[PDB]
């Protein structure tokens, strides 16, 4: 901020006079004056002498002057440089200008306190000066004066209709004019003529400047101006024609355009031009429609004809051009123009893709309020109804924005509106078909014309600000959604997915995790709905393999549980209460419900809290008074605490899901929609409590108001936990609507049975629950499943007398797996008619059948299989192979392909086999699936019975990251070779903490195998401390100076049955600085873990890309990298990842190779490895795209990748490791676009 | 602002409880009291004893219900009406109401100061006590939480997924509904639960209300929330398939339906509903299109059979509606719809027509800064030249304003782009033809480039 320093040297010229100024340094200042013109000087300040940064754009680049012949005075104090018109003064001590007349009279000077500096200049002038220039005004903008007399607004090109620049003049006889890109003119009514560079202005700026380089203009007004078009350019001269009269218009064709020129030529007003607005070009269209000539509105401009035309009546033709081109066609595809210029670089920087619109209609709301607006608006919806919209999605009931047009609906119309088309529907159908609608507002009363309500253009974001600041996110919406509940309007929804995102449509779908999380909380909500922005899509196969897989499975649980959901809509119809309500409508007493919404109540008698967080490794759920048993794993937890709860998130098959004690559940076989076919047995899940509970069972038409009228079925069941037997009475059914339902099945939960009575009569005893539903009449059977005990009972519905039953004593079944009928799982394909099958055609099977069509490439079957902890389960797996050879088919695992099964021929199709497999099942739900993948080479080509899934792993394992972290200890992906989503450090402090809740069948001795790092070089210690008992030493050596290295540390532990609490805790005593990855725990010796084969880091992508991993990149020398990790998330429609969040990818637009690689090295050499990976290729075929396995001691084995646009598996098998390392690779060599997708890469120790 | 005086006249008949009030005039102000159900208080307070309003419609015109057989006790101070469920206690000097549990618990009252009035009702209540109900967020705003301890947002339908109305409750035992078109509830900490009509809200307010008609409730939530709905009135069932999976979509046509549907039905992932957006009707059409089924995005709902073929698969569909009509087509000329609506008088008062859109375009910005891309633009613009165009009108080198898109071209853009069709026309016509273009902003140094300013959009 300081004024130059002392003139040391000056030297004069011709023309230019050079001044050195000391500024302290070896490096001093320059100042060069350059004497353009008679009345025009050039100074340029140069800070340390520097060379000038080249001038912008404002600058005439071929200006040229002829020679002056000025005077320069360098012999005394201060220097002079004169002319005819101005004389110039510089002082020298310090270095100071003063501009006069060459009369003397003084103009404008650098004040003592400073001028010219780094960042501007600064001069001082008459005070009653009148100053001119810096900025005009837009059409958006008060508009002020000429004068800029007291002026502090930036010099900017602005907008509509605006104009500025760093030039500010005076009719006091000066002018002064600086080179720069925006920037802050100051002047005030104490003589202030100033301008400063200052920071990046609103408009950016792309042309910086280390000098200050400046004009100082003296005389009149016109000469000032002169000076400044020397400078800065003269105008070239426009067309004669231009200074006509010209007509623009925005709506307009060829024959209105004929006949406006005809209108004015026979009034003889003159007139020389036309512009046209949109209306000439083709504007929305591929191949440079924005550069193309309309032929619909203009036909003759098909040729010359039109211009030739025009021309011969005197019209000149204007077009107006937008400095943008469309990258999306109306169809939603690429352009040819966006190709270009993306491929070239030819974007605005700073300038994202965006949402234009151009083609306007004009609109006006109705009045909903009034009857015979109702009546008009809907005998007009007729049509459509009949011809298939039969629910009404009433958008925009709330207020408008359009322009000047802010207009506010009144708080009945979204009512009213409801009203119109219930009212109308209901008289149109004679009650036949009921009403369904939703709106996106609701105020007491409109709930009576039966409409929804949807949370509105909600934020594809995990939370508010997360990407943007002006919408909310998913987080957010429970409070949203649970605030309706407590306004009375309790049947709500989302849009799941999100509607909003940066950038408007073309902006970001959700990430797959976010995706995934948004369906799963959808679920357990009343209105389950995805939607999205323009053109963009939420279908959950798009979202990568754990999306739709996770999203399916969730939807499975809805649909099962239609009976239970459906007597909440009937219960809405009698008191208003719907499916969901906050914790706060059950307990009005307890202080932590108060305000709760990360959790609530689905039904009278489920308890849901989804994980909402990224990355979420964990969760706190708030219990209420009770008991719950989780849905899912199969533990009880007392009430009236806050738990901590392990999520899995690498798989993100978790959702917390906690029935209430008491609980009786009705629900039903899968159907793919509600009225798919006839429901005839009915399970009813009941878990018993020591206060009797009940649910009445509802069944109607679905589909007509005839229950208002009595047209319903009810069947009132009632539960009690007794001293030492459980007593269910399944009341007389009531009203006279035939139900489909023929028989409950009673699961009973907590009690096997020995004895079931009813009326004096003990029920007939069958061998387990497939013998029991295949009996005709009533019967029961006991069992074991995720809860424990049960005793399954079925009954008669319907009957026109109660029944009560009572399971008393207790015989527990000895069964160690549970069994899954195929049959009764999820079939799927690649088309609808090309799913799995059904079928009995050949002897032998279990259950009431087999899967076949397994022989279509595609088909699948999946199975649901809850787990109590996470860990190794073998899997058996029945099947029948009357091929004459062996078969292989893929057992996935939530997402995974765990392994091709290769299935021996059985001697005949009649004749069936088994195979088990280990599977690596996690804590809770899983999704198990044998697919005929033919893109990973399956045969497919068996029939499947069923499998068979241990109740009880052979070793569990809990993973770290989702342990009850504490005392600064947390989680972390900042070192390679972990497992799972992360590991636990900062371990550091006294007190960090990982306690881990691990569960045991039986009291006793188990061994227990922690996995960690410790890279300080020396052996650190840790406490563990099993149900908090005396803590002992856990003692953890050192491989060295590598955190990338992980060791197992076995130990023993004492446990009881049931939960147990195993901490490791930096005690006073501890050292501490240790990473934990994993405890592993068995009764046996604890071997690999299922979960943990994969010899890669990061391997699947999934880490987030702010930690690097050891994978390596190459490219050819001066190539930009063709590689990156994402979700794919950004396209249009979604390229998804093959599991989990991301996948690798190599693209470029020009010519490319590119590759990665990871070394590993391997656990036992001189041995046999596998590599495995999902690979998916489109657009340009490459010369070579390859997996590649080197460095093994072999000669490099290759495996070509082969463009579809379909994922597909590679594996390069046998691979004889004798060097002791693998590098594992994958290489394009493209001529350009070519796109490959790498995932879920995976090294294993092959058989 | 002031409360009622003192009671000057009682009598109660049934369930009804009418007091008549002193306010210095012969127009003595009217107080009834109903009792609806046990746990269910209506009050109406009729200003000077004049008629009251027409309810809004929050109330249910066909509620009733059955008699509740209440004793009230006019023979003392204050006055009592008991149910099994609550007690209603009406000093006589001035007139106030506490409200308690039949087991004597006091849940809410008038205070001194003053309760009902000609404009809303002010209760006082334990200060500890939670309050929800009033309002709910919008898909604009800070989210926050269930309590409203300390509230005063207005009670409105509000927009963008808001819920809202004259509905505050405790889980103390106890809710407050006034029927109103609008208006302020207001809560606090010292335990004030107040509702004033106040002025006319943002929304308008076309129901207006002489009298003040409310109900008190008393009960659990679940007990308040069914007395809620008793007068409010309880929800139509909904059809079935609504609890099932529903995929919502904008930009959609009948070969992505049919394609997304049999993807679901392939993976046997459940689903029963398709929503179609603007993509379904003729919206922008005479001759009602926005009522009308668009077959040229989907061919076969000219008649019912697409109606038929999604039912055969399980779907059903759902379609967007506006509540507004095309008044101006495609064309500019009036439609019928507009003709029908404004001879009748259809229209939403206060609110005129305006123009509109509806048909999203992707773009995106050039750089006129770079040479090569000086040379791309003019390159394309070549067959434009000859075929007529030999004036360029460069709009909106300036700033885009476009939703969340507020992106600045730079000070140089106009000089830029002016200079890509100058140099370019004159390489091109060999500087045969004079350049002419114009541009809505100006930074020195464009001018050498032959271009115009324009003061825009004025
Ligand atoms: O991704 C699509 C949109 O989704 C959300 O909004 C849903 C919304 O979409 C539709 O309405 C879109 C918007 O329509 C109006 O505003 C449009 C523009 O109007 C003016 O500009 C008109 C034209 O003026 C010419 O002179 C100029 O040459 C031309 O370029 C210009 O477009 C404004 O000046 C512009 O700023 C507007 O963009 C409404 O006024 C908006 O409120 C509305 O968002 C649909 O019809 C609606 O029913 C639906 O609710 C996102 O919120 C949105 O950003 C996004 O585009
Ligand atoms: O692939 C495993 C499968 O093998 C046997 O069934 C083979 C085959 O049997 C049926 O088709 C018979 C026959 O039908 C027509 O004549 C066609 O033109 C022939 O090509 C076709 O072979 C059946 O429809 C097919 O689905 C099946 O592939 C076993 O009997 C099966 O149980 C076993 O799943
Ligand atoms: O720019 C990185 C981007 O590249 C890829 O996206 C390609 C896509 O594969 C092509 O088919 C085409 O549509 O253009 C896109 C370039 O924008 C990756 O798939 C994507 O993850 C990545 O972000
Ligand atoms: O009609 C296009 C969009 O308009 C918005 O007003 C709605 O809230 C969206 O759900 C809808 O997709
Ligand atoms: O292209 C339609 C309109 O766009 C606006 O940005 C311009 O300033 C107008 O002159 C033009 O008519
Ligand atoms: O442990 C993690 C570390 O591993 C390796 O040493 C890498 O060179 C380093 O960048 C990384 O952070
Ligand atoms: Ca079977
Ligand atoms: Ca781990
Ligand atoms: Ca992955
Ligand atoms: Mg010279
Ligand atoms: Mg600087
Ligand atoms: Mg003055
Ligand atoms: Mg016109
Ligand atoms: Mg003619
Ligand atoms: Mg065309
Ligand atoms: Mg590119
Ligand atoms: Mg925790
Ligand atoms: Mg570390
Ligand atoms: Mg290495
Ligand atoms: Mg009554
Ligand atoms: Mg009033
Ligand atoms: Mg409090
Ligand atoms: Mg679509
Ligand atoms: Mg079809
Ligand atoms: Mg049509
Ligand atoms: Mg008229
Ligand atoms: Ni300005
Ligand atoms: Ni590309
Ligand atoms: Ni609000």
């Amino acid at each position: 901020m300081a004024g130059l320093g002392n003139v040391t040297g000056a030297v004069a010229s011709g023309d230019s006079l050079t001044l050195t100024l000391d500024n302290g340094t070896s490096a001093s200042d320059i100042l060069e004056l350059d004497v353009l013109s008679e009345e025009l000087l050039r100074v340029d300040y140069r800070p340390s002498g520097a060379a000038p940064s080249p001038s912008t754009p404002m600058i005439d680049p071929d200006a040229s002057w002829d020679a002056v012949g000025a005077t320069i005075d360098t012999s005394g104090d201060p220097i002079v440089v004169t002319t005819p018109r101005m004389r110039i003064e510089i002082a020298r001590t310090p270095a100071r200008m003063t501009i006069k007349k060459a009369d003397g009279t003084t103009l404008l000077w650098e004040p003592a306190s400073g001028g010219v500096f780094e960042d501007g200049v600064r001069f001082q002038r008459g005070s009653t000066d009148n100053i001119y220039g810096i900025r005009s005004f837009n059409a958006q903008e008060d508009v002020g004066g000429l004068l800029r007399n007291s002026s502090d607004h930036p010099a900017h090109a602005g907008q509509q209709g605006d104009a500025g620049g760093p030039f500010m003049w005076s009719t006091a006889g000066y002018g002064v004019l600086v080179d720069s890109d925006g920037g802050y003119p100051y002047t005030d009514t104490t003589g202030k003529l100033e301008f400063y560079y200052g920071g990046t202005p609103t408009e950016g700026r792309r042309y910086t400047k280390t000098n200050v380089e400046y004009y100082i203009m003296v005389g009149e007004p016109k000469e000032i101006m002169a000076s400044y078009a020397q400078v800065t350019g003269t105008a070239p001269m426009l067309p004669k024609w231009s200074l006509g009269f010209m007509n623009f218009e925005w709506g307009i064709d060829q024959d209105e355009l004929e006949a406006h020129v005809d209108g004015y030529r026979a009034r003889n007003i003159p007139i020389d031009a036309f512009a046209l607005d949109y209306d000439w070009m083709d504007y929305g269209e591929d191949n440079y429609g924005e550069f193309r000539w309309n032929t619909d509105n203009f036909p003759d401009a098909a040729t010359t004809q039109l211009k030739e035309d025009m021309e011969a009546e005197g019209i000149r033709l204007i077009g107006i051009r937008k400095p943008r081109i469309i990258t999306r066609d109306f169809a939603n595809q690429r352009t040819q123009q966006y190709y270009d210029a993306d491929s070239n670089g030819y974007f605005y920087p700073g300038h994202n893709e965006y949402t234009d619109y151009f083609i306007p209609v004009t609109v006006r709301s109705f009045d909903p309020y009034q009857q015979a607006s109702r009546d008009w608006w809907w005998q007009h919806s007729i049509d459509a109804f009949d011809k298939g919209i039969v629910g009404w999605w009433n958008d925009e009931t709330d207020k408008v924005d359009s322009g000047s047009a802010q207009y506010w609906f009144g708080n009945f119309s979204t009512g009213f509106t409801s009203q119109a088309m219930y009212d109308g529907q209901r008289d149109y159908t004679n009650d036949g078909v009921r009403v369904w609608q939703t709106a996106r507002s609701y105020y007491p009363g409109a709930q009576r014309y039966a409409t929804t309500l949807w949370s509105g253009d909600i934020g594809t974001q995990f939370y508010k600000g997360e990407l943007f600041n002006w919408a909310p996110g998913m987080q957010e919406q429970p409070r949203i959604m649970l605030s309706s509940a407590n306004l009375g309007q309790p049947k709500w929804g989302m849009d799941t997915g999100g509607f909003n995102s940066l950038g408007g449509a073309s902006g970001p779908n959700p990430s797959p995790e976010l995706y995934t999380r948004w369906m799963q909380f959808g679920a357990f909500t009343p209105v389950f709905r995805v939607h999205g922005n323009y053109n963009q899509q939420r279908q959950p196969w798009l979202y990568g393999a754990t999306a739709e897989e996770a999203s399916k499975a969730v939807m499975h649980t809805r649909y099962s549980l239609l009976p239970y959901m459906y007597a909440y809509e009937r219960e809405a119809s009698e008191t208003g209460l719907g499916l969901i309500k906050p914790l706060l409508f059950d307990y009005p007493n307890d202080p932590q419900a108060a305000d709760y919404t990360e959790a609530w109540m689905f039904g009278d008698w489920l308890l849901v809290s989804p994980v909402l967080g990224e990355a979420q490794h964990s969760k706190q759920i708030y219990l209420p008074a009770g008991t719950w048993i989780d849905y899912h794993r199969g533990q009880t937890y007392s009430g009236g605490q806050t738990i901590h709860y392990p999520v899995n998130a690498d798989t993100w098959t978790d959702v917390p899901l906690f029935v209430k004690q008491g609980a009786i559940i009705p629900n039903q076989q899968v159907l793919d929609y509600v009225d798919q076919q006839s429901v005839t047995t009915v399970n009813v899940d009941i878990f018993p409590s020591a206060s009797e509970t009940s649910f009445t069972y509802y069944e109607d038409d679905g589909s007509s108001y005839d229950y208002e009228s009595g047209s319903s079925f009810e069947q009132r069941l009632a539960a009690q936990d007794l001293s030492s037997s459980v007593r269910v009475e399944v009341g007389a059914g009531s009203g006279s609507y035939t139900p489909d339902v023929q028989h409950y099945v009673l699961k009973i939960h907590g009690r096997a049975g020995s004895a079931v009575t009813a009326g004096g009569s003990a029920l007939t005893g069958y061998g387990d629950l497939q013998a029991l539903q295949a009996a005709s009449g009533s019967g029961w059977a006991s069992g074991r499943d995720i809860y424990g005990d049960v005793t399954y009972v079925k009954l008669p519905a319907a009957s026109g007398s109660a029944t009560v039953v009572e399971v008393s004593g207790s015989a527990p079944s000895a069964a160690t797996h549970a069994i899954y009928e195929v049959e009764d799982a999820s079939r799927s394909g690649a088309t609808p008619t090309t799913r799995a099958g059904i079928n009995t055609n050949h002897s032998g099977y279990s259950g009431s059948g087999f899967v076949d069509k397994l022989d279509v490439p595609g088909a699948a079957v999946t199975v649901y299989a809850n787990a109590p902890v996470s860990g190794d389960y073998p899997v058996e797996l029945r099947y029948a192979n009357g091929s004459g050879s062996a078969k292989t088919l893929s057992v996935y695992v939530n997402a995974a392909r765990v392994q091709q099964l290769s299935l021996a021929d059985t001697g005949a199709w009649s004749q069936w086999g088994t195979q088990t497999t280990t599977l690596p099942l996690t804590a809770g739900q899983n999704i198990i699936t044998y697919k005929y993948d033919s893109d990973a080479g399956d045969t497919g080509g068996v029939n499947l019975d069923y499998i068979r899934v241990p109740f009880a792993p052979t070793q569990a394992e809990y993973a770290a990251e989702s342990a009850k972290l504490w005392g600064g200890a947390g989680t972390s992906q900042d070192h390679w070779f972990y497992k799972g989503a992360a590991f636990v450090d900062n371990l550091t402090g006294v007190g960090a903490e990982a306690s881990f809740d691990v569960y045991a069948p039986s009291a006793g001795t188990y061994n227990l195998s922690l996995r960690y790092a410790n890279g300080t070089g020396s052996t650190k210690t840790l406490s563990a401390i099993v149900n908090g008992g005396a803590a002992s030493t856990v003692t953890l050596t050192s491989p060295g100076m590598n955190w990338n290295l992980w060791n197992e540390h076995t130990m023993t532990a004492t446990l009881t049955a049931g939960r147990n609490t195993i901490s490791f805790r930096r005690n006073s005593g501890n050292s501490g600085n240790v990473n934990l990855d994993r405890l592993a725990v068995s009764a046996s010796a604890i071997t690999t873990l299922a979960s943990e084969r994969n010899l890669l880091d990061n391997g699947d992508f999934e880490r987030d890309t702010t930690y690097n991993s050891n994978w390596t990149q190459w490219q050819p020398s001066g190539q930009p990298s063709a590689f990156g990790i994402d979700s794919g998330n950004a396209l249009h429609p979604p390229e998804g990842p093959a599991r989990r969040n991301q996948r690798a990818y190599f693209h470029s637009d020009n010519a490319y190779q590119q590759s990665i690689h990871q070394v590993v090295d391997v656990p036992v050499n001189n041995a046999t490895y596998r590599l495995e990976a999902k690979v998916r290729m489109k657009n340009t075929t490459p010369t070579t795209a390859r997996a590649e396995v080197q460095g093994h001691g072999g000669s490099p084995i290759y495996a070509n990748i082969s463009n579809d646009g379909v994922w597909k598996t590679i594996v390069i098998d046998n691979i004889n490791v004798t060097s002791g390392s693998v590098d594992v690779g994958f290489y394009v060599d493209s001529p350009g676009y070519t796109t490959l997708h790498i995932d879920e890469v995976t090294l294993t120790r092959a058989p």
